[PDB]
């Protein structure tokens, strides 16, 4: 079964479902500090995106992952397998905007979108700023593959604010490490190369953007950006924290501002 090929695990009570999406790099032990704070008052869905080290990489289709969509058909997928509607969603990074795609769909297995460090596109334009230039990221991926750990090594202690004897950064390598290299590289290849700017007009579920002050892979103004360009309500909550993980590095801070998105909506 799908969600058996995702590992997906249960736990907690309620009439609302709460889903749990890591990012890049992780796998749902990441959300273990959150997960306490929902247990009483609702039903939590965890699962693992496809590639995942803990997933089994003869499950994963080169072609449909190195674009997001796929991952957004599967999150479909994992919500009906375990008949989940009108979920309260959070992810990370590329799983928030994972789950923003699949509600253009399905808006109906969503009653919000609670998104952590989210960014549609990376790559700089004349007209949007996403952090990156597109001649330097070239040089950067061409040798990828044989400079994956160094590469991801050596940037991870700027991605994440944290020293690199850190705890976090322990935590962040041991996941991001355990991923297949080749499978690995393919999802990096596609995170560098996302542009979902088409979709975000037509998201009109409602969207909890949260954004630490100083994130080296999302620019401050991405968030204020995702308000004006998402087609349903917004709200934007940028953190005094610092890195691209801050429920992982900085919890004291982040745990209960995703709490607070989590328990109150903008909406009825």
């Amino acid at each position: 079964s799908i969600g058996l090929a995702h590992n997906v695990t249960i736990l907690g009570s309620g009439e609302t479902t709460v889903v749990l999406g890591h990012g890049y790099g992780t796998d749902q032990s990441v959300w273990k500090l959150l997960v306490p704070y929902l247990v009483d008052d609702y039903k939590v869905l965890l699962y693992d995106h496809m590639g995942a080290g803990t997933t089994n990489p003869d499950y994963f289709d080169f072609d449909r992952y190195s674009s997001l969509e796929g991952y957004s058909y599967d999150l479909i997928a994992i919500l009906e397998e375990f008949q989940v509607s009108k979920c309260i969603y959070v992810g990370h990074c590329m799983s928030s905007m994972a789950a923003a795609v699949a509600s253009i769909f399905r808006p109906d297995l969503f009653h919000k979108l609670v998104m952590i460090s989210p960014t549609p596109r990376l790559i700089n334009t004349e007209e949007y700023y996403g952090g990156f230039e597109q001649k330097v990221m070239d040089e950067t991926l061409r040798s990828l593959d044989e400079n994956f750990k160094s590469l991801s090594l050596g940037t991870a202690p700027l991605l994440l604010a944290c020293d690199l004897e850190s705890a976090a950064m322990q935590e962040y390598c041991r996941t991001l490490f355990n991923m297949r290299p080749d499978i690995a590289c393919c999802i990096t290849r596609m995170i560098c190369g996302l542009d979902l700017r088409p979709y975000l007009g037509h998201v009109t579920v409602p969207c909890h953007i949260i954004q630490s002050s100083n994130d080296i892979m999302v620019p401050v103004a991405v968030g204020e950006y995702l308000r004006k360009n998402l087609g349903g309500p917004s709200v934007v909550e940028v953190m005094p924290t610092e890195g691209h993980l801050p429920h992982l590095s900085m919890p004291e801070v982040t745990i209960p501002v995703v709490l607070r998105h989590i328990r109150q909506d903008i909406t009825d």
